[PDB]
């Protein structure tokens, strides 16, 4: 009942005793594994009790006066109101814990270093925009990126939700054609179509930064043009392929996910944008080279004079590596924090060892931790992993429509 | 029924075949163990009955005279003998299905093209050796490799098992060193010790082909040297890096797995080596670049004049790609069948399509189907998969020592 877990590079063995705490049952059964799938009233008191216990164990204060006291207050609050408010410190502790528990995040070595902007007193898309704008400028920090989350008011019954309609705070437009196919980013054709709908003037380019559709409870979403000086971007050049700059490629500095639902102690925050910094493969491999994204791979290969006529020349692999080199080089030249997939995965192994000693295991999703290029060149490839849901958590949620 | 998405195209299918999954895997709703490498007459009869049902379906004779007669023949044999014997055509069908059902095999587009050598009358380790040599000769075919399996006698009450102790028919020795390192292939240290312990005079090169340790029932293993001219090898050179040939690297033509158990309708064949042809990443990425294998990555990158002091130069990614190029070049130069990871994964996508029409699904282990370099450059990366166990099957089994 405690899964044995082996590292095949070293031969070391550990047991994931933490896996025994998994609540929100995942998608797998003894009969079929679904691990490769991307997207698989007073129970509020069970989750609340549990999270409060987590908080006080963490600060070495389980079973001591303030613990009992806080236990009664959430009981009283829920009894009187049907919900409860998180203490500031608990909101901070729960945000870091949800990050720590995110099985697909390779960057969790950083989980203890997170800036939490408490936006629970927020009201109206106007207010959100100032909060999002404060977050972006703090997190960006002139390229010295700092992990941050901004936590908008929790969901209550009867009243609509706070929601950011964009999957991220920075997104590039995707416009169709007189032939269906997309200019810009095909990942965002829908939210581009929703933006143009709600009044935005579409550009023509491949890298038009989209406006934010910000939604206050029970009110129609409102467009918001992001201050162009607040959107830090990196033009993409290559250190030795002089023509690479002429391809006109760019990516933004700040990966800020704004469509996931933060859940702490039973409370649900459908508006809680978190950001950190990029791993270079996210941009150089997935965003630029996925066939359904910018799909630039063959264009770079033609420019490198590679033999695209046979797959066994590995022209795809060669061009992909240089695109990733160009991402890392461009971000370093712009002094915008970035981490390559070797450094990231090596830090994740350290994180696993840390989490083994601290908690007896770590929820990790092998398919997402192993990077999308050179997988077996990184140590996480050779590490067996156990995937499971702990709370608090970041959860996926429906698009607010 | 699991819904399964391809993210590159957007297409969607349901894996109805997974509902028929007999034996149980390691995952539960609590925790996924997908990344782990190594997760009674009445019950033999129900396995036999299902396979016979499978066989008669494939020959468009479900529910027919011969069908019912074969079921009663098997029940009568299990009653009188505690086991039963496969007809030759049932063995051939069962061997192909076992291949077809192997979830970690990316080469399964070929599953119907398989040469089955019926060695079930094999009497000794000496006859076993002759069968193996003929397998190797046929499958190698002077470099135009043909998929084959040789099936030795089934496990049966009262007698010991036939076993091939070697994990493959062709393996390079791994010699523990004076200083505690390994000369040759570190994956083969154990079997190398066993060969020496069993009378083999070791060499001391890095690419010494191992003898075969072959076990007849209730017999100690018996040492057999492979005729050197039966073992086709490919010296490794790089099309443009002429110093690469000076590494003295080599690999062998034939991948022949010899330590897995073939299960057909509840009958177990502990000795049944099968062989196909290599995908270049197996050699270029895993065998040569794994830290715990030949581990040539840094030496190649240094020779390539890469900056190995910083990870963000992507020296590992660059050197690995050229090691894979060298493998592909070398095998094509030697006229030995090999497939690159792009062609192989492209054919596996067609296999998945074929199997969706044929059986309503396909058991696939995403972490093994996705190549160890350039994962998201191949189509399988963007394909959700359902992993489950179908019989007939190749199973892992303990090492006989
Ligand atoms: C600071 C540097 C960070 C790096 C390098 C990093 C890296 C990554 C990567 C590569 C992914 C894969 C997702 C994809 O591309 O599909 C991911 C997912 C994710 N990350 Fe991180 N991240 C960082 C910070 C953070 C922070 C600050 C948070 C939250 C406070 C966070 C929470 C998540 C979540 C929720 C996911 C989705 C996967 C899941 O829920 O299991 N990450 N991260
Ligand atoms: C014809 C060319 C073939 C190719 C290119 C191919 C490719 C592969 C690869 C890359 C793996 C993963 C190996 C690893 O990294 O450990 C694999 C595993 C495997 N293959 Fe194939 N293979 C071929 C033929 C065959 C044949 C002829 C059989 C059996 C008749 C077979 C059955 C298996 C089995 C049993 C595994 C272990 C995984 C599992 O059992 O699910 N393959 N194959
Ligand atoms: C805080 C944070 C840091 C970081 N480095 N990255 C993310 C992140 C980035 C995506 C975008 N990503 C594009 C490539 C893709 F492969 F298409 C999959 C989607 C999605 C997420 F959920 C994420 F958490 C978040
Ligand atoms: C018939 C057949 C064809 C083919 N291309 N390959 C295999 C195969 C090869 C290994 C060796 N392979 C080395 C790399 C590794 F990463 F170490 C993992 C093990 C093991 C297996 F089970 C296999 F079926 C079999
Ligand atoms: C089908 C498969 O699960 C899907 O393509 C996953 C695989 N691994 C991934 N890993 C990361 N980091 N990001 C992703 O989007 C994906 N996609
Ligand atoms: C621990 C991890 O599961 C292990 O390294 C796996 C991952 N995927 C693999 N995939 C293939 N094709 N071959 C392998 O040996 C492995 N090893
Ligand atoms: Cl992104
Ligand atoms: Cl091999
Ligand atoms: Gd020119
Ligand atoms: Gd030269
Ligand atoms: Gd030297
Ligand atoms: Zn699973």
């Amino acid at each position: 009942k405690f899964p044995r877990v082996k590292n095949w590079e070293v031969g070391s063995i550990t047991y994931d005793t933490l896996s025994a705490q998994a609540q929100q049952d995942g998608p797998c059964t003894p009969r079929r594994c679904l691990g490769s799938l991307v997207f698989p009233p007073e129970q509020l008191l069970s989750q609340a009790r549990d999270f409060i216990n987590q908080y006080y164990s963490s600060i070495k204060r389980s079973g001591s006066q303030a613990h009992e006291q806080r236990l009664q207050e959430v009981e009283a609050e829920v009894a009187a109101t049907g919900t409860y408010q998180l203490r500031e410190s608990e909101l901070v502790f729960g945000a870091k814990q949800a990050w720590r528990n995110a099985p697909r995040c390779v960057g969790r070595i950083q989980w203890g270093k997170l800036q939490v902007f408490d936006a629970r007193d927020c009201r109206s898309a106007q207010e959100m925009f100032t909060y999002i704008c404060n977050h972006i400028k703090y997190a960006t920090n002139r390229g010295n990126l700092r992990s941050a989350i901004t936590v908008f008011p929790q969901r209550c019954p009867g009243r609509g939700d706070f929601r950011i309609w964009n999957s991220q705070l920075v997104r590039y437009a995707g416009y169709r054609q007189q032939d269906g196919s997309v200019r810009g980013d095909p990942a965002n054709v829908e939210i581009t179509e929703l933006c143009i709908q709600h009044g935005w003037t579409p550009g023509n380019g491949r890298f038009d930064v989209l406006p934010l559709l910000l939604q206050a409870p029970d009110e129609p979403p409102e467009l918001f043009l992001l201050p162009p000086e607040l959107v830090l971007e990196v033009p993409l050049e290559h250190p030795t392929l002089e023509w690479f700059a002429a391809l006109g490629l760019r990516w933004y500095a700040l990966p800020a996910v704004s469509n996931m639902l933060l859940e702490i102690g039973g409370l649900e925050f459908p508006a809680a944008p978190f950001s950190g910094w990029y791993m270079s493969t996210e941009i150089g491999t997935r965003n630029l080279c996925d066939p359904h994204r910018y799909n630039i791979l063959e264009d770079v290969a033609v420019c490198m004079d590679l033999d695209t006529r046979t797959t066994s020349s590995l022209w795809k692999d060669k061009a992909a590596v240089e695109i990733n080199v160009a991402v890392l080089h461009s971000y370093q030249l712009a002094k915008v924090t970035i981490v390559d997939h070797h450094a990231a995965t090596a830090s994740f192994m350290k994180h696993l060892e840390n989490e083994q000693k601290a908690r007896g295991g770590c929820p990790a999703d092998w398919a997402w931790i192993v990077p999308p290029i050179s997988g077996s060149l990184t140590p996480v490839f050779h590490q067996e992993m156990v995937n499971y849901f702990l709370s608090p958590a970041f959860r996926y949620q429906p698009d607010p429509w």
